[PDB]
Formats: C-alpha cells, sequence, structure tokens
C-alpha cells in the first residue's frame, strides 16, 4: 500500500502546514499538523473544554461506529514553544492519502493551551517522530507511520513542503519525479526519539563552505531553523542592519535588506536555503523591523532543522530496521 496527501500553509509565512485526514466512521475530517518531532496523534474534540475551543474541527467518537475507548488511557505533552494538550484515548480507523489504518491510537484532548485555543487552522497533530516519544500511558502507542509500516510497499514516508505554497506527504514510495539529482542518505540516532542526523556543515550565499558537524533533528513541526549561535551569528553578520534583540526573542532585520542564501551539507551534498526563505516578515503589523528565520539554538539544547530548511528539500524519512534521511535538492 501506498498514501499521498497535499499540505498546505496555515498562513502566509508558512508558519506550519496542515494535512486533511479522515478518522472514524463515517469519515470525520480534520486538519492535521504533521509534527516529525513528536510521536502523539492527536485531536480536537467533543470532549475538550468549551471555552478552549475557537474554530477548529472536533472529532466527536460517539458518532464513529469504529471509536473504542481505550480504557484507562491518558496522554499528557508539552511542546517546545511552551503549548502542551491532554486528554484520553480511543482506538480508530485513520486514513491518510488514501492509507488506511485501523486501530490507530486517536488522542482525545480534554485541555489544549491557549496557542492551540488561537490558531483555527490547526484541529491537532499527528506525530510522525519514533515511538518510543509517545505519552500514552499506562500503555504507550504506535505512531500512524510505525501501525502502517508493514503494510507500505517500502517502509518509507517523505516530506516535499512547498515556499508559500502547497506541497506533499508521501507514505510508502519515493515520488521519483518530485526532486531533481540524486537522494543522499545519512545516518539516523533514535536515542532520543527523533529524526537525528549530523550536518556536515554550513556557507552563508556565496561564501566557502565550513566543514564542521551539526548534530540535529528533522522536524516538520517547528517553523524555524535553530541552530548554533556561532553559525547563526555569522550568517546574520552578513545582513545590513540586522540585530539580535532581546525583546523579540530572536534576529531581527529591516526587510529593505536582501538575504543571503544559507547552505547545509548532507554529507558531501548540498542543499540551499534561498535568501527569502528566511524572511518572516514583520515583527508586528506596520513594523519595518522583519523576523529570522534562522535563529539560535542555545538554550533549546538542540538544533532543529524545521521547516526554513526542509521546505528546499525532497526528505525522506526512511523506517527501515536501521533508520536513515534522505535529502535531495527539488
Ligand atoms: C527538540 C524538541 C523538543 C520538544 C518538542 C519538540 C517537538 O515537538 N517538535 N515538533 C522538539
Amino acid at each position: 500500500s501506498t498514501g499521498s496527501a497535499t499540505t498546505t500553509p496555515i498562513d502566509s509565512l508558512d508558519d506550519a502546514y496542515i494535512t486533511p485526514v479522515q478518522i472514524g466512521t463515517p469519515a470525520q475530517t480534520l486538519n492535521l499538523d504533521f509534527d516529525t518531532g513528536s510521536s502523539d496523534l492527536w485531536v480536537f474534540s467533543s470532549e475538550t473544554t468549551a471555552s478552549e475551543v475557537d474554530g477548529q474541527t472536533i472529532y466527536t467518537p460517539s458518532k464513529s461506529t469504529t471509536a473504542k475507548l481505550l480504557s484507562g488511557a491518558t496522554w499528557s505533552i508539552s511542546y517546545g514553544d511552551g503549548s502542551s494538550s491532554s486528554g484520553d484515548v480511543y482506538t480508530d480507523t485513520v486514513s491518510v492519502g488514501g492509507l488506511t489504518v485501523t486501530g490507530q491510537a486517536v488522542e482525545s484532548a480534554k485541555k489544549v493551551s491557549s496557542s492551540f485555543t488561537e490558531d483555527s487552522t490547526i484541529d491537532g497533530l499527528l506525530g510522525l517522530a519514533f515511538s518510543t516519544l509517545n505519552t500514552v500511558s499506562p500503555t504507550q502507542q504506535k505512531t500512524f507511520f510505525d501501525n502502517a509500516k508493514a503494510s507500505l510497499d517500502s517502509p518509507v514516508f517523505t516530506a516535499d513542503l512547498g515556499y508559500h505554497a502547497p506541497g506533499t506527504y508521501n507514505f510508502g514510495f519515493i515520488d521519483t519525479t518530485a526532486y531533481t539529482g540524486s537522494i543522499t542518505y545519512t545516518a539516523v540516532s533514535t536515542k532520543q526519539g527523533f529524526w537525528e542526523w549530523t550536518s556536515t556543515g554550513y556557507a552563508v550565499g556565496s561564501g566557502t563552505f565550513k566543514s564542521t558537524s551539526i548534530d540535529g533533528i528533522a522536524d516538520t513541526g517547528t517553523t524555524l531553523l535553530y541552530l548554533p549561535a556561532t553559525v547563526v551569528s555569522a550568517y546574520w553578520a552578513q545582513v545590513s542592519g540586522a540585530k539580535s534583540s532581546s525583546s523579540v526573542g530572536g534576529y531581527v532585520f529591516p526587510c529593505s535588506a536582501t538575504l543571503p542564501s544559507f547552505t547545509f551539507g548532507v554529507g558531501s551534498a548540498r542543499i540551499v536555503i534561498p535568501g527569502d526563505y528566511i524572511d518572516f516578515g514583520p515583527i508586528s503589523t506596520g513594523s519595518s523591523s522583519c523576523f529570522g528565520g534562522i535563529q539560535s539554538s542555545a538554550g533549546i539544547g538542540i538544533n532543529i532543522f524545521g521547516d526554513v530548511a526542509l521546505k528546499a528539500a525532497f526528505v525522506v524519512f526512511n523506517g527501515a530496521t536501521t533508520p536513515t534521511l534522505g535529502f535531495a535538492s527539488k
């Protein structure tokens, strides 16, 4: 089997991407945020505290003939941006792009934090990191990909995120028409539950390539590119007027400035992030100060290849017995 679904930015800045997901019988279609940095599939639901729901589409398990309470199960998750959600669990049929899993753990939110309430476009998350990060207790549950894996033609999924445009998640196959050149594969550590790998270095604009190991995660659920402070300083030093602002919480620049590209290494291969990808617009409406898409990972504890980086590439998440990551230009 295979599946193929279109993923769509939620706003004009590509702050996140939503993918339609069919849950239950008859199908309830929810728009979920596919997140290779977490491992819970959770949704706004009929059980979510009423005051915390504002425009989201909800899953109602009582209306699904295939929904079964996972008795005694609870879940509770906190994300890197300080947001959080929690609730109980049902198993139900879940389909993505024609690929169907039965008995998928669907985590029903009883509580979500303010940032989820305030974003009407995201109806929940679909985690695609390793199942060892799943928060369901007392019995940890498997991700959609983990459950689908044995049935897939090939044990892989791919992320092809668009720049200010729709893209694609495929399951079970590699679309050889979706990238240029070759796919370069690189080693993955699963020890922290993430798609964790080591970049071979970077360059800024037309600058020479600095060979240096940068350990980080491929994380579709994170908007920006977070790298060591040395690397980020070297990037913004090439942008006239750029400054790190403690009041804003990162690097900002005048948008009258032209942004250089940023290149990262994948083995001997190179992925080039165009300068325009690194522009996240005015810090507040009407402001001439724009927020940077490359920020310091200092204090996060880990480097994060988020959407800014991944949308410059065709990315293979290879879930073979020994997992690997593949990157191609496109
Ligand atoms: C590195 C890290 C730490 C905490 C949460 C996340 C996550 O959920 N990413 N989408 C990632």
